[PDB]
């Protein structure tokens, strides 16, 4: 798939808002993911023990990881489709070390959309959401293809 320049502009305009508070958005997105799909929390030996949202919010480790995740995703989005170099190491660790099925990447995509919808209604109308969805679908399609090449495609 290929996004138009207009679609990338919608994606990067809302991402610029997210970047005003990377740590806050990161906490919201990961907590939304762990609450909506508790099975995903099982993949994190570091966070598996967290029992409630209050505990998740108070974890400094979880917040730091959210910043690491959003910074990586942000670098990918900014390449506007030419993200092959960035995807390689991410695909390798998530397929071989962490063992993260494409289904889970769908769950976090849903979490990202929910959080942007709640915090940025003015910059995340229908057209903007469609563009963000398309960007994340592209991300998932390319990651899936790399998974296959790496021998996982899980
Ligand atoms: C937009 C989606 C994602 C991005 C950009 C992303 C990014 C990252 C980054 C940059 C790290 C650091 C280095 C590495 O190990 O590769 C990481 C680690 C990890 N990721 Fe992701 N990830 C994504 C989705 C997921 C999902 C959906 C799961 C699980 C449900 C997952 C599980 C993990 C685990 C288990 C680790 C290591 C945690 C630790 O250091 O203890 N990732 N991810």
């Amino acid at each position: 798939m290929v996004l138009s320049e207009g679609e990338w502009q919608l994606v990067l305009h809302v991402w610029a808002k997210v970047e005003a508070d990377v740590a806050g958005h990161g906490q919201d997105i990961l907590i939304r993911l762990f609450k909506s799909h508790p099975e995903t929390l099982e993949k994190f030996d570091r966070f598996k023990h967290l029992k409630t949202e209050a505990e998740m919010k108070a974890s400094e480790d979880l917040k730091k990881h959210g910043v690491t995740v959003l910074t990586a995703l942000g670098a990918i989005l900014k390449k506007k489709g030419h993200h092959e170099a960035e995807l390689k190491p991410l695909a390798q660790s998530h397929a071989t070390k962490h063992k993260i099925p494409i289904k889970y990447l769908e769950f976090i995509s849903e979490a990202i959309i929910h959080v942007l919808h709640s915090r940025h209604p003015g910059n995340f109308g229908a057209d903007a959401q469609g563009a963000m969805n398309k960007a994340l679908e592209l991300f998932r399609k390319d990651i899936a293809a790399k998974y296959k090449e790496l021998g996982y495609q899980g």
